[PDB]
């Protein structure tokens, strides 16, 4: 029972009340993404889960760019259910699908001959934003311009505390990389901070890891109808009419930020999913404004979390938004930064 969350709208009824997902079983495996596994060497585990593992890996020759590359492999148990099979070769077709984009976790190549499916993705040094916003709590400082030269340092490996300006970057980061995910018609599903990782040169990218993560020791996820549903990120209509949108993910995208912005707090803290947390949201409770967020920051929040799913910001927008809380020169880099990365081999 393991399958990427993530779903690419196909049409939507006129009404429209009907929504129609491609069935990526349909889709096409380009076989110019296969890479030999003898050019595949694997390392240490990065994550464990209940269906598979994403491990640490070197490819050889798989790059142009990087001829010697660290890569993450995404792979099965042995055991190896064969539907799970499928769903693994789906996530593959998912994302030859929707192309790369600088902040999401790419697909690099794949081995599917003679063995274990294997995917091959980008590696994300600095692993998940929860666990590195945990580990970097202490160290923050609040003190934004682009004569500072803190600006130009944002988006490089210098070390130095974290800084707002740091949050900032992470929030247009996510903002962009779930603006091109909502232009491809896709809806990730699982917006949350566990599911943002921090790359070389501060990087944020979005996936799905969940496979790296036993659904049933993850207190984030709570029990719906044979399923966990992560309730403490999803919008009411999610929830409630079992609707997801792109609409949907942007009221997501507000709980991450609330996330960020509290260095990597809990949602509702103290507040445990039950029938009273349902009736709350349901008659308009949100979430106060965390200790670290600027009044502007916290007003992006509450936009997102709007009762009325057409009356969120699209991501498109939200990029904008937060590009203005942002200096000049940082925008500067970032285009920089996308065009070398579009470059890339």
């Amino acid at each position: 029972r393991y399958e990427i969350r993530w779903r690419v709208i196909e049409s939507i009824s006129p009404d429209g009340h009907e929504y129609i997902y491609v069935d990526p079983m349909q889709l096409p495996y380009d076989s110019r993404w296969e890479f030999p596994r003898d050019g595949l060497v694997l390392g240490r585990v990065l994550g464990s889960g209940a269906f598979g593992k994403v491990v640490e890996g070197t490819a050889y020759g798989l790059s142009r760019s990087q001829p010697v590359m660290k890569v993450a492999v995404k792979m099965l148990k042995p055991t190896a259910r064969s539907s799970e099979k499928q769903a693994l070769m789906s996530e593959l077709k998912i994302m030859t699908h929707l192309g790369p984009h600088l902040n999401i976790v790419n697909l690099l190549g794949a081995c599917t001959k003679s063995g274990p499916i294997y995917i091959i993705t980008e590696y994300c040094f600095y692993g998940d934003l929860v666990n590195y916003l945990h580990k970097n709590r202490d160290s923050f400082l609040s003190h934004s311009m682009l004569d500072s030269e803190v600006k130009n340092l944002l988006s490089d490996d210098n070390s130095e505390g974290l800084t707002l300006l740091d949050l900032l970057s992470f929030t247009y980061q996510v903002a962009r990389g779930m603006e091109f995910l909502a232009s491809k018609n896709c809806v990730h599903r699982d917006l949350a901070a566990r599911n943002v990782l921090l790359a070389q040169g501060k990087i944020v990218k979005i996936c799905d890891f969940g496979l790296a993560r036993d659904i049933m020791h993850d207190s984030n996820y709570v029990s719906k109808g044979s399923t966990f549903l992560p309730v403490k990120w999803m919008a009411p209509e999610s929830i409630f009419d079992n609707l997801y949108t792109t609409l949907s993910d942007v009221w997501s995208y507000g709980i991450l930020l609330w996330e960020i912005f509290s260095l990597g707090g809990t949602p509702y803290p103290g507040m445990m999913v039950d029938s009273t947390f349902y009736n709350k949201i349901k008659s308009g409770y949100r979430m106060a404004k965390p200790d670290h967020a600027t009044s502007e920051v916290y007003e992006i929040m509450v936009k997102c979390w709007n009762s009325e799913p057409e009356k969120r910001p699209s991501f498109y927008h939200l990029s904008e938004i937060v590009e203005n809380l942002l200096p000049g020169q940082y925008k500067k880099s970032y285009e920089k930064i996308h065009l070398d990365f579009l470059k890339s081999d």
